[PDB]
């Protein structure tokens, strides 16, 4: 089934129908006119951030390079491998970029402090994949550039997703969502899910502990807000 799209729902409607029961939704008309949506070209990113060091996931290895090197090696030049500037607090590192985003007003429905909201950048070429995993906070995933295919499985379905047994990976499924090994993981086939293609200006609410799998369909930039 599809994730529902709602235009600027009230705080109360969002709280009652989505946050408290733990149901995903796409919020429209919320982030669509943030400055990032028109300002963040590759060239702008190079101008503001190009000389700064970022962590880059390659493949599986973790390396460090400048933003300029990342763009040259993994985005613009026929790249040899997939590289992803994933899960990085770029906005703490480069505070000028905070001017181009906002914290969604819905985060004020949580029990946590605004100071403790973690804002991560996710910037990479077409074809980056984040395997199916769950996170311990609520998330608003804001799509700025490009589109992502997203699959969502409820925490009720965790038995059918065969989480890894190691503590480093217990929040991650052993299954490759788009090419599952049903001989090894047969319960996966019948597990229900939601999916969407998340486009620029749209926000995906991923409830706490909802399993999510993400594949970039174009050159992509997303901003996540982890909150409670
Ligand atoms: O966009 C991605 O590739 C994954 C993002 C996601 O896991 C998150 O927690 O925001
Ligand atoms: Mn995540």
């Amino acid at each position: 089934s599809t994730v529902p799209r709602l235009h600027r729902p009230s705080l109360q409607h969002f709280r009652e129908q989505f946050l408290v029961p733990g149901r995903p939704v796409i919020l429209k008309g919320v982030a669509d006119h943030w400055p990032c949506m028109q300002k963040w070209s590759l060239e702008y990113i190079q101008e503001i951030a190009g000389c700064r060091t970022v962590p880059v996931e390659v493949g599986w290895s973790q390396t460090l390079m400048t933003v300029n090197e990342f763009i040259s090696k993994y985005i613009v030049n026929e790249p040899r491998d997939v590289g992803y500037l994933a899960q990085h607090q770029l906005f703490d590192q480069i505070p000028e970029l905070k001017q181009d985003i906002s914290i969604p007003d819905y985060c004020s429905l949580g029990d946590g402090e605004e100071e403790e909201i973690t804002i991560n950048a996710w910037f990479g070429p077409q074809g980056t994949i984040s395997p199916l995993h769950q996170d311990p906070q609520q998330n608003f995933l804001v799509q700025v550039m490009g589109r992502k295919y997203i699959r969502l499985y409820s925490p009720q379905e965790s038995g059918a997703l065969y989480p890894h047994d190691t503590h480093l990976l217990h929040n991650t499924s052993q299954v490759d969502v788009e090419n599952p090994d049903l001989e090894k993981f047969p319960k996966f086939a019948k597990a229900p899910f939601l999916s969407c293609i998340l486009s620029p200006g749209e926000i995906l609410f991923i409830p706490v502990k909802y399993w999510h799998y993400v594949r970039a369909l174009d050159l992509s930039f997303s901003v996540s807000f982890w909150w409670s």
